[PDB]
């Protein structure tokens, strides 16, 4: 029996255009879809289905084989009441406190559960054709699809039964389901932790579930503080940059002072001129460093608001990032380090989304410092995650990069 | 004549909507007579069927007979039914491009006869297509009909016809994977690499398979021969071109004449290299009426004359060879104009094209070149399913200096430098550190929002100062004026401190082109300097 799914009132199903694909990705998808159709997982559809969701082909996490990725971002936004209010999966606060967190792909579990007949039409997708030789190949889902947030929401009851003996035997292990993955955290020694993962894989293997470094280590996640340089000689220019960077942090951190340092900039002096540091300025500098190395007082995650992630290209394969709900009220800051700009940016996006899932159980909306078309053409060539976050394109403000440098 | 025995596509109305109930307006006797004759013939052919009085739906009918002709045509106004009919999926994602066609030994055109009338309509939906032929002066009940096939002008016909052809071709495609069949509207373009005799054997077998499903196609004597005139193109056995282009010679050009000329030049630009439309497009800027005469500027006259020389002799493109790479080359033509050619064997182009600089932007040639590469990459994946190898007029060192210093993630797929001037370069660079022995200008710009009057100025470490008044200005323009002042009054080496993130952001991206007269003046100054260092301080 199927769980009846309803759309949010006033909104219709997704009607998103299919992005052009290379010949090797089209052939990969045709082969995967031919096989899924034989297995009854999907069915060819008629023109009376006016819905569409984009489809892509990516390289797997564990192998060189092609895998189908459906971008259900619109269908997910349009079904939010079902997967978040009606069948919401609660997020554990202990997951980010674990020594090791292992991510296991469990998307193959959903192909067993059939999808409600009246909802299937909303899962429509099209395999495009080179030079528009033929009209695309149109299909819809007969079972819970990978990428749709309603799939873990409906499978939740079955996942609880599959995991019950493992959780009873290991009460200190935290298991969290997010979309197609299980997040498994423990405080065990790395060898005992890996042994418990291999044990959990055997439990999933009994139900047909044959399943970034190896593990994530959230207890070692330490914020990228606002860096104030340690100098022997201080020019007028260095003081100006420090005042600008402290003026920025004073709007976020309660207690930032700049009066004594700001006084040193009296006049219209040459940028290269050396200025000696006073006792009051040196004390103020050390008190600011102490505040910057601690979390932001007064900033809390509001579950009713979206998370935002901003990224800045710093040069030499270094990228900085911040996550917040209200501009510049930073919930987390970090850095990503390394082949090419687009590849590095996708890797950083996936790393930040994964941390966001561990900490808050949700993906942030990204502000990407790239041209919309460049990103739209190449992001798929390097993507390895089975989820896709929301993103928009920004023109990185001057000095925003400078303050987080 | 035949109506396909294919399974019908279930059709629905929009949620909460009933079928149309539009009153039939009384018609003249002449029109009623023509409609009765047309409808009797269609009813005999199975296309429409008489209905009882139980059906409450109605759609208006009309009859039109041209002055030159003795032929009457039936016109049904499906506007109301189309408004109430469900949405359908898009027919095609794009249109085939001739450059994406391969070199097949034989190619055949099979146009389906009476396409919509050869496909049945969902039985449960037929009732919504009800129409009435009114009696003389609407005195007595009219003659009522409903469609049994896809009606002309109804919303679902193009999608339902296409899906019916796809379903029908499915088994023939599985059992003949090496035969090419392009689907386009009511046509099938069939190609193969078999010898002339066995190709006709496959064509007859295809025509016969189609016939088994109610679709009639032209026989060997009635099928078209090359060159095929398709959608503004000419397709020949080993080359393709655009249909003849006639550039008119007029004493006075109107907005309408210029718009038609730009359309024709844009269409020719997909195979004629070097076509330009910037100056002609500039003439179309304004609120000018269609018949308003626009005098040609000297620049538009020069551009038109250069286009005429490009089109004086025919130019053709070649077909695609899937076993060879695609090469794309781009050239800068000046004033934000870019031209490109795509070939596999030099220099036999499959197609050409152009790219134009974005309007109202502070930009440079490196950015424009990156945008043109992106546009070409997208177009190539659609036509051929793969990205071309690029030959660009930019040094690897110039690109490396740009991408490693730019705040935005940027990338160009596999490319090689080609020395085809004008080459792409950055015309100035800003210093990374404050200059020693150079004067530091602390610039400031402000504008009163109430009066729109502003002041632009500076104070230096050397005691120099200046203040200038500006009328009908903004904070942004006074901040740029303040920077320009410092550039004008300083020597070859200068340090500039500003509180304008806006101005800093524009200059840090090394623009050489701008819509703004003020940004262009800042550029001329920046280029002539030896060392410029720009720093920012909070207000
Ligand atoms: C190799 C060719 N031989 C010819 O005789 C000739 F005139 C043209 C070509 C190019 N060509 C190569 N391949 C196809 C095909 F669609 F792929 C299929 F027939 F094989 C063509 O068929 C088209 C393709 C298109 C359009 F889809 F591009 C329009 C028309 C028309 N009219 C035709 C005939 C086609 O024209």
């Amino acid at each position: 029996e199927t769980v009846p799914v309803k759309l949010k009132p006033g909104m219709d199903g997704p009607k998103v255009k299919q992005w052009p694909l290379t010949e090797e990705k089209i052939k990969a998808l045709v082969e995967i879809c031919t096989e899924m159709e034989k297995e009854g997982k999907i069915s060819k559809i008629g023109p009376e289905n006016p819905y569409n969701t984009p489809v892509f082909a990516i390289k797997k996490k564990d192998s060189t084989k092609w895998r189908k990725l459906v971008d259900f971002r619109e269908l997910n936004k349009r079904t939010q009441d079902f997967w978040e209010v009606q069948l919401g999966i609660p997020h554990p606060a202990g997951l980010k406190k674990k020594k090791s967190v292992t991510v296991l792909d469990v998307g193959d579990a959903y192909f067993s559960v059939p999808l409600d007949e009246d909802f299937r039409k909303y899962t429509a997708f099209t395999i495009p054709s080179i030079n528009n030789e033929t009209p695309g190949i149109r299909y819809q889902y007969n079972v819970l699809p990978q990428g749709w947030k309603g799939s873990p929401a409906i499978f939740q009851s079955s996942m609880t039964k599959i995991l019950e003996p493992f959780r009873k035997q290991n009460p200190d292990i935290v298991i969290y389901q997010y979309m197609d993955d299980l997040y498994v955290g423990s405080d065990l020694e790395i060898g005992q932790h890996r042994t418990k993962i291999e044990e959990l894989r055997q439990h999933l293997l009994r139900w047909g579930l044959t399943t970034m470094g190896y593990e994530l280590h959230p207890d070692k996640w330490t914020v990228q503080p606002i860096v104030l340089p340690e100098k022997d000689s201080w020019t007028v220019n260095d003081i100006q940059k420090l005042v600008g960077k402290l003026n920025w942090a004073s709007q976020i951190y309660p207690g930032i002072k700049v009066r004594q340092l700001c006084k040193l900039l009296r006049g219209t002096k040459a940028l290269t001129e050396v200025i000696p540091l006073t006792e009051e300025a040196e004390l103020e500098l050390a008190e600011n460093r102490e505040i910057l190395k601690e979390p932001v007082h007064g900033v809390y995650y509001d579950p009713s608001k979206d998370l935002i992630a901003e990224i800045q290209k710093q040069g030499q394969g270094q990228w900085t990032y911040q996550i917040y709900q209200e501009p510049f009220k930073n919930l987390k800051t970090g850095k990503y380090a390394r082949t090419n700009d687009v590849k590095q940016l996708t890797e950083a996006v996936q790393k930040i989304t994964t941390e966001s899932i561990v900490i808050w159980g949700k993906t942030p909306k990204f502000k990407l410092p790239i041209q919309k078309e460049t990103w739209e053409t190449w992001w798929t060539e390097y993507w390895q995650a089975t989820w896709i976050p929301e993103w928009e394109f920004v023109n990185t403000p001057p000095l925003v990069k400078l303050w987080y440098q």
